[PDB]
């Protein structure tokens, strides 16, 4: 009956709250003071956690969600009876989650040491060689390094991982990890959505490729690149070759039209780690949207501490299910790309604060990729040059097309990066890639979406895929390449709402309290109703689109395809069998 539903609801929100709340301390214990008595604290709230996820998850199968008019109700208790990994036997639970802070661990401690000197972290150091060395081989040393130590240490723990995560996805009623993973959008077409969102990004992909790939051959030599052929994968200013802004430099369209180094900019003006969230904080106000609280500022990690002790640097917001605290952890480095990345998390922290009124059950994104997104969009108007030279970090059309290719290189070059991590991880999932397939298969999709190749050949023991944070700390990628998509949409919307008129990529959506009243109202909803209303709620319009990211890009496109065809570039890479030297 209805009436004993809506009570269970009640009741699972109450002990929810406290035992999340319980379990999220534990776990930001952990993530910022790496130690052994921390882990099994842990390990240990990771039962206590579970005895509640059983407990009412248990009582929540017995109810036929089948025969329960209110939606709300029909929507929570249909989400509790999936319980993860608590799904599994006592053993099994304890192991896999025994080689999940193994294999986050194992991440996060690796190091990479030169012959009898100093050892490189992944941040700042690693970064810093992936984004400012100019030598090949140097790159390569890093590129290689981070593989050998952190990739192929991982190898050991995934097929087990495969295997449990796998069991506990059985146990609550899907066939593996992927299919309960692709799930959280609620969305049957997703795959298909997902491909043609992708064909449609093809051309403006195809086109930055093929420039850029010509950028490098320019400053490289003929002999270490291949004009018809994929890219090493080294050479594009990032470790994981996802975004490319850092080969600026290199790929720069009009030399003759120059900017300022942001990042010397920053550091001179006298920029704080801390500041560069206070910034970030003023955004989200100026859109009449809340401020973090007093509390946030008290109890989060900002900057990477000089204790001596491990912590887990990729950037994180958390979320307490408590009303009051929320906290952001980053290794925060002052230059332009960490300002962003600082907006993205606050959007986070934003989407926590805008729908704690909901049950905690309902205390999520409208997708995962919505979650991701909400900084994003901001970070959009604060990327434009009148809002950087504001910031005094900058100071046309040849300035318009420079823009546009920074941009393309981060926002462009992420797309298929972000579309191919979780091809790999569903086809690993569902049992189309093994143990002996991993890295083979890993380097068959970097070549078929992102035109890249390894700079060295692969060897036995290779687990690349080990190598990206996602993989062995087990957090889905997909929403990211949603998150990309529709942060385009939901930009283009506001700027409409804004009034602002002319070509989109010169909007700054800064102090419009219309576009915050689309934001707003969006989020609030959290995951009451299926996505595709808080999309129409923003964008007007139910759909994910590729269309706003190629209104937005649209003079990039044009300008690639006469400076491509003047040098008779061939688009894509025909000699996919090509490796270098
Ligand atoms: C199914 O059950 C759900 C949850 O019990 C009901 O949703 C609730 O609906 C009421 C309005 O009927 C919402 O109350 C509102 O609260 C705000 C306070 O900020 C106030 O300004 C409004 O005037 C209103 O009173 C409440 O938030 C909402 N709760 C949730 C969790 O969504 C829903 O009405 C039920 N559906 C049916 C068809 O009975
Ligand atoms: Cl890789
Ligand atoms: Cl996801
Ligand atoms: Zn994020």
């Amino acid at each position: 009956d209805e009436a004993e539903a809506s009570k269970f609801v009640e009741e699972y929100d109450r002990t929810s709250q406290v035992v999340w709340n319980e379990y999220a301390e534990a776990n930001w214990n952990y993530n910022t003071n790496i130690t052994t008595e921390t882990s099994k604290i842990l390990l240990q709230k990771n039962m206590q956690i579970a005895n509640h996820t059983l407990k009412y998850g248990t009582q929540a199968r017995k109810f036929d969600v089948n025969q329960l008019q209110n939606t709300t109700i029909k929507r929570i208790i249909k989400k509790v009876q999936d319980l993860e990994r608590a799904a599994l036997p006592a053993q099994e639970l304890e192991e896999y989650n025994k080689i999940l802070l193994d294999m986050e661990t194992t991440y996060s401690v690796a190091t990479v040491c030169h012959p009898n000197g100093s050892c490189l972290q992944l941040e700042p150091d690693l970064t810093n060689v992936m984004a400012t060395s100019r030598k090949y081989e140097d790159l390569l040393w890093a590129w290689e390094g981070w593989r050998d130590k952190a990739g192929r240490a991982i190898l050991q723990f995934y097929p087990k991982y495969v295997e449990l995560i796998n069991q506990a996805a059985r146990l609550n009623g899907y066939v593996d990890a992927g299919d309960s993973w692709r799930s959280m959008y609620e969305t049957p077409s997703l795959e298909q959505d997902l491909e043609r969102l992708f064909q449609e990004l093809q051309p403006l992909y195809l086109n930055l490729h093929a420039y850029v790939r010509r950028a490098l051959h320019r400053h490289y030599g003929a002999q270490h690149i291949n004009l018809e052929g994929p890219i090493p994968a080294h050479l594009l200013g990032n470790m994981w070759a996802q975004t490319w802004s850092n080969i600026y430099d290199l790929v720069v369209p009009f030399p003759s039209a120059p900017s300022m180094d942001t990042t010397e900019a920053m550091l001179k003006q006298g920029w704080t780690p801390r500041r560069m969230f206070k910034e970030a904080d003023d955004f989200f106000t100026s859109l009449g949207l809340l401020p973090v609280p007093p509390e946030f500022w008290n109890k989060s990690m900002l900057e990477k501490p000089t204790d001596g002790r491990e912590v887990v640097c990729h950037a994180s917001a958390w979320d307490f299910y408590n009303g009051k605290d929320f906290r952001i952890k980053q290794c925060t480095t002052v230059n332009l790309e960490d300002l962003v990345v600082a907006h993205h998390e606050m959007g986070h922290i934003q989407y926590f604060m805008q729908y704690k009124d909901l049950p905690v059950a309902l205390r999520r994104g409208a997708n995962p990729g919505f979650h991701e997104a909400i900084g994003d969009v901001l970070a959009l108007s604060v990327s434009t040059p009148k809002h950087l030279h504001s910031l005094n970090l900058l100071s046309s059309d040849e300035h318009d097309i420079n823009f546009l290719m920074k941009m393309a290189l981060d926002k462009i070059a992420f797309i298929p990066f972000s579309y191919l991590v979780d091809q790999w991880r569903w086809r690993v999932f569902d049992g189309s890639i093994t143990k002996e397939n991993y890295n083979q298969e890993w380097w068959s999709l970097r070549l078929k979406y992102q035109g890249l190749c390894p700079p060295v050949p692969r060897t036995q023991g290779d687990f690349d895929p080990g190598a990206k944070f996602h993989i062995p700390s087990s957090v889905p990628y997909i929403r990211y390449f949603v998150s990309f998509i529709i942060q385009f949409q939901f930009h283009e919307a506001l700027c409409q709402a804004a009034g602002h008129t002319g070509p989109l990529h010169k909007c700054d959506i800064y102090q419009s309290k219309e576009a915050g009243q689309r934001l707003a109202t969006a989020m609030k909803l959290g995951f009451s109703r299926p996505w595709p209303e808080a999309m129409q709620l923003i964008t007007g319009q139910p759909n994910m689109s590729a269309s706003a990211m190629l209104s937005y890009f649209k003079p990039l496109l044009d300008w690639l395809r006469t400076e491509n065809e003047l040098h008779g570039e061939k688009l894509g890479w025909p000699q996919y069998n090509w490796t270098p030297n």
